[PDB]
């Protein structure tokens, strides 16, 4: 009773898929891996730091921690500002996907602010974990919006951002160890996740929630395609290695019949993909040009 | 006298530009399409206020390049107080890149230098720059010429150091013309094999009183339309002689022998959404402006 889109596990058969009528809603999930070559450290995989004294590593992206020592936090993240912030051919790929009809949304666990630079606008997009395009004061009476212009400001003066209005700690829209996943990610999923007809799975190894467990909540017919470095999502998120019982990624099983992968840079799947397609050659103009607009600045 | 368009208005012109015969535009365009930018039209008030200090004989003393190269202070002072912050091209700069996307797109020759046809996505290859700019920077000295990179230019401005080259240590400056310089030699390059092949001239934001485009653009051939989107009619006088009919090309938009030069007066922005609805891309060009202008706010 189980449909079989793709016919066959590779590429090609996702790039005949993608063409064909059926694929009309196609969601992207993204991390780190798709803003590497952007200069964005790959955090599935603090030196600095060591004259802060941090109980633990992991201590800076607590927000409790962060509430009485900010200081680590916005001193690394002052350090991780990349030379220039231009977005990848993956990034641009996504942009494609939308000029097309074909993008649903794009999900992203990263916070580099790049799927908007790159074009996709709030209505496109979910970050599952938060923003620096927006920031707030943390304290709960004020709760005073800053631009993300603002913070850099902060950022790069060393000054800790302080509200102008209280003095309290502004704190960024990520989401800190501790806080909640966004509002819209939940509303997002449930609607999103019932008519999507293609996974796109890039840079992401699947395993910080919510991505996670999210893999698996796809239709069952769905295809699901992983540009990746590595191989992700064949465990079950607590229960580790099941054989792909309950909807774990299955690319090499006796029973596989959906997901594929493709191993390697993201940049370098996506511009494969897009010559599967036909697209290769609107899509390296497409980055051309807005690499070229952001150079303009320096 | 051959006559390509069918009436002298808006709608003949995007009526030609649909036709086979308009392959080739060049687009001629000054600070009448910054404004909206926050990019100020020096030849319209106080920009200099902030400069009493120095003493200056005349105003625009700062931009001649004997001066400067004695005084380089005011000038770099100046130009600290003028960064716009964000670089945000207008509806014009993208009606441009559309041209472009289309394949219609010859050259855009611009007297402004505050980079915004490259922010917009025009590339090197598709523009002149007839004033300089401010995208790259050379040290003075005719020995030496070192070039600079406009981030080390604006680190060098943000930190009221004056620019000094690394390998000889002369005075750098931005690659705008100076009174007193020649206009780069791309423009003249350019200008000679582009003005034998252009369909239409699309002349906008530009007084045409100062020079290249003051003298340039009666070098167009007879038979190419002329479309002026300004806040004002321009062109039709002679740079030194005055009004003579418009002999030696000048623009005609109202005579009884008027054949191809049209006037569309207002905001340059309207201007190019009237004409981008004409053409059947008005909505592509709302989109185009829409995305590229979250873009810019994403990159704060
Ligand atoms: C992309 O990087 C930048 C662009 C513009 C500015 C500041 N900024 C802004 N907007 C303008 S508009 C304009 C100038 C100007 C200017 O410096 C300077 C030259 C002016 N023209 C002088 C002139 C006259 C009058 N007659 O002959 C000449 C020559 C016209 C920058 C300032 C610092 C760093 C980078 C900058
Ligand atoms: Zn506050
Ligand atoms: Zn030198």
């Amino acid at each position: 009773h189980m449909e079989r889109l793709l016919d066959e596990l590779t590429l090609e058969g996702v790039a005949r898929y993608m063409q064909s009528e059926r694929c009309r809603r196609v969601i992207c999930l993204v991390g780190a891996g798709i803003s590497t070559s952007a200069g964005i450290p790959d955090f599935r995989s603090y030196d600095n730091l060591e004259k802060y004294h941090l109980p633990y590593p992991e201590a800076i992206f607590e927000i409790s921690y962060f509430k009485k020592h900010p200081e680590p936090f916005f001193a690394l993240a002052k350090e991780l500002y990349p030379g220039q912030f231009k977005p990848t051919i993956c990034h641009y790929f996504m942009r494609l996907l939308k000029d097309k009809g074909l993008l649903l949304r794009c999900y992203t666990q990263n916070i580099d602010t790049l799927e908007r630079i790159a074009g996709l606008e709030q209505e496109d997009l979910v970050e599952a974990h938060g923003t620096f395009y927006t920031s707030h004061c943390v304290s709960a009476s004020c709760r005073h919006e800053y631009p993300l212009s603002w913070m850099k400001e902060k950022i790069f003066s060393e000054v800790t951002p302080k509200c102008e209005d209280c003095q309290s700690l502004v704190k960024p829209d990520i989401v800190f160890f501790g806080e909640s996943l966004p509002a819209r990610f939940f509303s997002c999923m449930q609607s999103d996740f019932l008519k999507v007809d293609l996974l796109l799975v890039m840079g992401t190894s699947l395993q910080v929630q919510p991505f996670a467990s999210l893999i698996s909540k796809a239709p069952l017919s769905t295809p699901r395609l992983l540009i990746n470095k590595e191989k992700a999502g064949q465990s079950d998120p607590f229960l580790g290695m099941i054989m792909g019982l309950g909807g774990g990624m299955d690319f090499d099983s006796k029973k596989a019949y959906r997901d594929v992968a493709w191993l390697g840079e993201c940049d370098q799947g996506c511009l494969a993909l897009a010559e599967l397609l036909g697209w290769k050659k609107e899509l390296e103009d497409l980055v051309r040009r807005e690499h070229a607009s952001i150079d303009a600045q320096s």
